[PDB]
Parts: C-alpha cells; sequence; structure tokens
C-alpha cells in the first residue's frame, strides 16, 4: 500500500519476468554458439570471432523483451590507427599502421564493406543448421546488425553486431573518462584501462563523405565489470557481504523509461542507455556502499529520478567514458523531447507511479 511497498512489488515483477528471459536466453546461447562454431571453421576475414558476453543480460538488467536479444561478435584488428571524426569522441574513423584490406575505401576501413561481407557469411552459415528452426532477417537500410530470427516455437529476434576490438591504449577522447577513483579505486581504474577497446559501426547521419564509415567507441566489457563489481567493498552483493540497492534503481529506471516510451512515441530519441549513463554518474557521486542501502530503495530510487530531471534541464549528460560526448546535446535530442519527459517523469514521482501498472 504505501510508496516503498509499492516500489519493492515492481521489484518482484521485474524478477517473474526473469525466468521467461533467462530460458529465452538458453535458446539464444544454443544457436549463437553453433553459429559462432561455423563462422570459427570456415576460412574467412571473420574466422577470429568470438562472443563477447555483455549487455544487460549478462549485467543480469535485461529486465523485459524475452523475445529480443543483442550478441556482439568481437574481432581483434591488430595496428589500428584511428582518426577522431568528431572531435568530441562520438565518431571515429578506422585507417591502419593487411587481412581487411578487400574492405578498404582509400586508407579508410568501409564498414559497409566489412559488415556486407559478415552478412554474406553469416547467411550461408546459418542455412546450415538444421536442428534448430532459425533464419536471417532480410536486411533493412540503416540497421547494421544482422539479425537472427529463431522459433522456439515463438520467435526471438538476436541482433548480431560485430565490433572490432583494439588491444592498443585507449582513445584520448577517454582520458577524463571513467572517473571512478573515489568509488572502485585508482588500481581499478588503472586495470581497466589496460583492457581493449572495442568500434561498432554507427552512421553519424550528417554533412556526408565518409558518412556510411564511422564507428563509435564501446565499453560493453567494462562496463558489465563495473555492474557487477560495484561496490566500494568487495563483497558488496557477494554471500559474504551485503546487499546494496544500486541494481535494483537501474532496474526500476530502465523499467520506467520503457513503460513511458512505450506510451509516448515524443519519447522515441530516449534510450536505456541514457539511464546507465545517468546512473553511473550517480554512484561516482555517492560512491558509498551505506549511501545505496537496500533499506532506501524509495530515497534512492527517487535521487537518480532528480538527478536525471537535472540532466534534462541542463541538456547535459555526458558519456561516462568520453566526457566530451554529451548525450544529450541539443543536437542529438530536441528541447521539447527532454521538456516532455521531465514532465512525464515528475508526474510519475507526484502521483506514486501509476506507469508502472501498466
Ligand atoms: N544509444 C546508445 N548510445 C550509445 N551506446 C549504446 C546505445 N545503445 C546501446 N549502446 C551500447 O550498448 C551497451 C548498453 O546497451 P545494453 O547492453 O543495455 O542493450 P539494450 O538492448 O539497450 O538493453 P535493454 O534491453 O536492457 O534496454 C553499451 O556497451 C553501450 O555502449
Ligand atoms: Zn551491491
Amino acid at each position: 500500500g504505501t510508496g516503498p511497498d509499492k516500489l519493492k512489488k515492481v521489484l518482484d515483477k521485474l524478477r517473474l519476468k526473469r525466468k521467461d528471459i533467462s530460458e529465452a536466453a538458453e535458446t539464444v546461447n544454443k544457436v549463437v554458439e553453433r553459429l559462432l562454431r561455423r563462422m570459427q571453421k570456415r576460412e574467412s576475414e571473420f574466422k577470429g570471432v568470438e562472443q563477447l558476453n555483455t549487455g544487460s543480460y549478462y549485467e543480469h538488467v535485461k529486465i523485459s523483451a524475452p523475445n529480443e536479444f543483442d550478441v556482439m561478435f568481437k574481432l581483434e584488428v591488430p595496428r589500428i590507427e584511428l582518426q577522431e571524426y568528431y572531435e568530441t569522441g562520438a565518431f571515429y574513423l578506422v585507417k591502419f599502421k593487411n587481412p581487411l584490406s578487400h574492405f578498404l575505401e582509400g586508407e579508410v576501413l568501409s564498414a559497409t564493406k566489412m559488415l556486407s561481407k559478415f552478412r554474406k557469411i553469416i547467411k550461408e552459415e546459418v542455412k546450415e543448421i538444421k536442428d534448430i528452426d532459425v533464419s536471417v532477417e532480410k536486411e533493412k537500410p540503416g540497421s547494421p546488425a544482422v539479425t537472427l530470427l529463431i522459433r522456439n516455437p515463438e520467435e526471438i529476434s538476436v541482433d548480431i553486431i560485430l565490433a572490432l576490438e583494439s588491444k592498443g591504449s585507449w582513445p584520448i577522447s577517454t582520458k577524463e573518462g571513467l572517473p571512478i577513483q573515489g568509488w572502485l579505486g585508482t588500481k581499478v581504474r588503472t586495470n581497466l584501462r589496460r583492457e581493449p577497446f572495442y568500434l561498432v559501426p554507427k552512421n553519424a547521419k550528417d554533412g556526408n563523405s565518409f558518412q556510411g564509415e564511422t564507428w563509435r567507441l564501446s565499453f560493453s566489457h567494462t562496463e558489465k565489470y563495473i555492474l557487477n563489481n560495484h561496490g566500494i567493498e568487495k563483497t558488496c552483493c557477494e554471500s559474504s557481504g551485503a546487499k546494496c540497492c544500486r541494481k535494483e534503481c537501474l532496474k526500476l529506471m530502465k523499467y520506467l523509461l520503457e513503460q513511458l516510451k512505450k506510451e509516448f512515441q515524443e519519447l522515441d530519441a530516449f534510450c536505456s542507455y541514457h539511464v546507465k549513463t545517468a546512473i553511473f554518474h550517480m554512484w561516482t557521486q555517492d560512491p558509498q556502499d551505506s549511501q545505496w542501502d537496500p533499506r532506501n530503495l524509495s530515497s534512492c530510487f527517487d535521487k537518480l529520478l532528480a538527478f536525471f530531471l537535472e540532466c534534462l534541464r541542463t541538456e547535459k549528460l555526458d558519456h561516462y567514458f568520453i566526457p566530451k560526448f554529451n548525450l544529450f546535446s541539443q543536437e542529438l535530442i530536441d528541447r521539447k523531447s527532454k521538456e516532455f519527459l521531465s514532465k512525464k517523469i515528475e508526474y510519475e514521482r507526484n502521483n506514486g507511479f501509476p506507469i508502472f501498472d501498466k
């Protein structure tokens, strides 16, 4: 009945959704493993592909849509030379200091050519999977994912994202990113930044020339590590430690946005990565595990909402790893969309969150 009890009931509702998601993920993993084995046996530019087990499912914060999954296939590419396309770090061109020589447009790696060959090979090899009902969805223009359609008998879509892996040092645009020093610490930050980084094809949608061939940085591996190692204490949420409500707040906020986006197409510009980025900042601002005690679920959720509303008001939400990349810039999301979302969030906040019941 009370506000705090109603919020705990929403988490119970999300917990019940996880059984169907876990069962679908088992079917997805069977297909994905089968396909990866085929691509690893075939001789091609992609023989080295491996699954990167990242994203919301592997972070344990996939809260809905058991019929939709994303998987990332990483491919190590030695001797990558990056060129900033946007000097904020939002987009890069890939050049080389070559196994990928067939995909070059001049000196620039063509995502279009590379993805075309990736898709062609996936389609050939998926046709050889005989004991699962799986096909490749017809290509959609503007969608770089290669989408598998699995029938189990119900349809599950799996977006396969090709990611390049670079073992070089992280780009200079990330120099002041990952501001975890007061929370996870400087040794953790040093260790995380020695890991590879990833490049994911994404069209910049602007004054062209090399529109089509741009890539965005991806730190999905780092983000998974943070989600699963999120406490100032090493034992946070372990069997010999204390539970916190950090992930619960993320799930509630993701669900709030999902429910709002379902009702209002004015909110198309917003996505769950905005919520994830916001909570990364909130975990940096409030680093103590005691600031995320389970008994403070309601007040922690409310401070996350307040922080998100302030990001909307100031049209500023910096990418956690790329500080000059403003996800809420006027250029990327118009002012009226932010004011619309601010109005909806404030309504939910002051009226007991009726949209959770939808
Ligand atoms: N709009 C986006 N902008 C930047 N990165 C994004 C965006 N959407 C997804 N990502 C990338 O994907 C990861 C976060 O997405 P996630 O794994 O939660 O998938 P999802 O399909 O959005 O999840 P969910 O179904 O839980 O909402 C990060 O590695 C992030 O870099
Ligand atoms: Zn915890």
